[PDB]
């Protein structure tokens, strides 16, 4: 059978995973997961002090190619705060495994063309984790200080993967010396609540 033959790569091929069994090896997560051929895999603990392989499902990997991303990701389950995958088979049952890959070019917010990104007109904004987006960053001051032009987290161009804080571009009216001089308030967002920091660039 036929309906699909396209491809994506606009995708961060690494993924977090932490479903895994209580078990595991790294042909174990090979088997695991299907498309994604070969892979490279990284462990919490490794150290011949205990074993080769963590005592717990938490694991960190990224494969070959980077089609298989949106493939694999396609033929499992999504929600909108995180991904699930059905390879409940091995010693675990009953239970998918918690998935998250990353967005590699949706980490650029962009909210209008009038300004781009320039050093007289960026804005810092820290205490974002890694794991999100910047959905949180853009959306809370453009809920009490709107007129952003743009907005993003801080990345690796490694992988363009998130490694910290972030930033922001406007300059347009009051509402940015309102955010630049408010640089403590409160949120009551996600796993943070307040204290969250906005400073000029540097």
């Amino acid at each position: 059978s036929h309906q699909n033959g396209e491809r994506v790569e606009r995708y961060s091929r690494k993924v977090f995973v932490g479903g895994l069994p209580p078990d595991i090896d790294e042909d174990e997560i090979t088997a695991s997961f299907r498309r994604f051929g070969p892979l490279i895999v990284d462990w919490p603990h490794k150290a011949e002090s205990k074993s080769y392989f963590p005592p717990k499902g938490y694991a960190f990997l990224l494969f070959q190619d980077e089609s298989s991303v949106q493939a694999l990701i396609d033929a499992c389950i999504e929600e909108d705060g995180k991904l699930y995958l059905c390879v409940s088979s091995p010693t675990i049952k009953d239970k998918p495994v918690q998935i998250r890959p990353w967005n590699l070019s949706d980490s650029d917010f962009v909210m209008d063309g009038s300004q781009p990104l320039d050093p007289r007109k960026t804005i810092f904004v820290g205490g974002v984790p890694r794991p999100l987006r910047a959905v949180e960053l853009a959306m809370i001051m453009d809920r009490l200080y709107g007129g952003v032009c743009y907005a993003g987290i801080d990345t690796d161009p490694e992988l363009k993967y998130p490694k910290g804080a972030g930033r922001v571009a406007f300059s347009n009216q009051q509402s940015y010396i309102a955010a630049i001089s408010a640089r403590f308030v409160q949120l009551q967002h996600g796993e943070i609540d307040k204290r969250v920091e906005v400073k000029p660039y540097v």
